[PDB]
């Protein structure tokens, strides 16, 4: 079944200017970019988007990281898109990420890890609606 | 001088899912993406953006082609950004386009030519202002 999921290219990978390499990792693996925008997240936006982590020690650092520079946000469409996005992303620890994943290639550390992707069908709907209106999605 | 120019990945290249490979052409040559959005152009938008060609024979076809599917629009930043973008795009006719250029690798014909870029600094300011507010630009 065809799904839609959010991807965020974090300020580290934007700062490395590897947006295109990451985009090609999706495009060459059966996912299509159907919405996209570059954005400077506010503190409130980073805090709300990651509110699920608000009581964890890494939260303050994560919000600082995610507001420290611009991000590239896109909706990816394709079969099994939620789990396929996460497979292409790889494990958060770059040492453990499988060869050929985005984090294997571009992540600095388990915290500075290049990409976010929605982790479930429900979470993809919420995250897409957080950053996009439906009218911002462009069917092919 | 550190300029800003507009780039459009046209619906042919978007439909081919080579947004990433085109972005890498910009990024791997020093250009930085400082604003970006995927958009479905309206008839009026394509007509106004290309109004300089309204009296030319290819005007009607150019408008149809640019509205047949979504485009990817981005502002590229870097020294000599206007000319550098045009160098990376290559000649309009893919037969005359140099090896390794965008049109040499991704353009279909002189009319289905994969990419647009501003032709002058003054036209770059107008074209950027047409599709983006200044608040949508994300300096690094």
């Amino acid at each position: 079944a065809i799904e839609r999921t959010i991807s965020i290219i974090k300020p580290d990978a934007v700062g490395k200017n590897v947006i295109g390499k990451i985009y090609s990792r999706f495009e060459e693996n059966g996912l299509k970019i159907v919405a996209a925008k570059m954005k400077q997240l506010t503190l409130k936006e980073a805090q709300e988007f990651y509110a699920v982590h608000k009581d964890r020690p890494f939260y303050a650092g994560l919000v600082e990281f995610m507001t420290g520079g611009p991000v590239m946000i896109q909706v990816l469409e394709g079969e099994n898109a939620v789990l396929k996005n996460r497979e292409l992303m790889g494990a958060t620890n770059p040492t453990e990420a499988a060869e050929g994943t985005i984090r294997a290639d571009f992540a600095t550390s388990v915290s500075i890890n290049a990409v976010h992707g929605s982790d479930s069908v429900e979470n993809a709907a919420l995250e897409i609606a957080y950053f996009f209106s439906q009218t911002e999605i462009c069917p092919r």
